[PDB]
């Protein structure tokens, strides 16, 4: 009567207490570490084939490529089975503020938006995260506001590295173009997907500037309360066509910020900037930390 029931797991010899389901192929659970008091998000991936163990290894490995404040770290990885049930587990830090998306809905539901100083700090954090990814030779490939957590100091943190791959891809011939086009149709949220990945051309080079387009959409989302192709998506018409055609000057935004958004959302990737240039442009605006 003085004891109480609980459900727990052991990971790397440490006991974690189930608290609640956080969300979702995979579940995510809120758990509490009983050694240290801290909270974690335990992502559990269901395996039916060897490929599934392999895909989860891959993701775990992407996380441990980096030790950067704007990139979600991996606390532990493991494999668990019981009878026929087989799972792979990624233990991760818990961000009580949730995602950048639900912060920009919270405001848009009261009629407000993020201020320009808030926008500039967030954007700086996201670019520095990407810069670290690009410098190692990868691209994220599924950047969007629901893949961006907000830390306890308000810092933005990138998550979901299960579509990350080599940054540079040479497409030669229709067969390679089409296999790439199908891969993106699978792994790159359609309304945040770069133009060059619809109708992949037979001879071309797809590089990490793919992420700079997606980042432009995230910026747009922060500035207008929705993604630039969400009404199109939600009203059933063709995103692929909208994305291949081509922002308002709402006087809550400096033209400097408006120029940043325009440059990111250029359709020809050859005319689109790389992250190091964007950071140079951003840091000259001398963005303030929150406080
Ligand atoms: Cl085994």
């Amino acid at each position: 009567n003085l004891y109480f029931q609980g459900h727990m797991v052991i990971i790397d010899n440490k006991h974690y207490l189930f608290i609640q389901k956080l969300g979702e192929f995979s579940y995510v659970d809120l758990v509490e570490g009983l050694h240290d008091g801290h909270f974690y998000a335990l992502k559990r991936i269901l395996c039916h084939e060897q490929q599934d163990r392999e895909e989860a290894q891959r993701e775990a490995d992407m996380h441990r490529l980096f030790n950067h404040p704007n990139i979600l770290r991996l606390v532990a990885y493991c494999l668990r089975e019981r009878g026929a049930k087989h799972e792979a587990w990624l233990l991760l830090p818990f961000f009580k503020r949730g995602t950048l998306w639900n912060e920009i809905e919270r405001l848009k539901d009261k009629g407000n938006f993020l201020t320009e100083d808030q926008i500039l700090w967030l954007l700086l954090g996201i670019c520095r995260g990407l810069e670290a990814i690009h410098a190692k030779g990868y691209a994220h490939r599924d950047l969007k506001p629901t893949n961006i957590l907000l830390g306890d100091e308000g810092q933005p943190v990138l998550m979901d590295l299960g579509s990350m791959n080599q940054a540079c891809i040479h497409v030669e011939g229709s067969r390679q173009a089409l296999t790439l086009q199908d891969w993106a149709a699978q792994r790159c949220t359609i309304s945040y997907r770069a133009p060059e990945l619809f109708s992949v051309q037979s001879h071309c080079v797809i590089d990490e500037r793919t992420d700079v387009w997606s980042l432009g959409c995230v910026l747009y989302a922060m500035m207008f309360g929705e993604g630039p192709y969400d009404m199109v998506f939600q009203k059933g018409d063709s995103v692929a066509l909208a994305v291949q055609n081509q922002i308002p000057q709402s006087p809550r935004h400096s033209s400097a910020l408006w120029q940043l958004l325009n440059s990111m959302m250029t359709v020809d990737p050859h005319q689109r900037p790389h992250i190091p240039l964007l950071l140079s442009q951003l840091e000259a605006l001398q963005p303030p930390a929150p406080g």
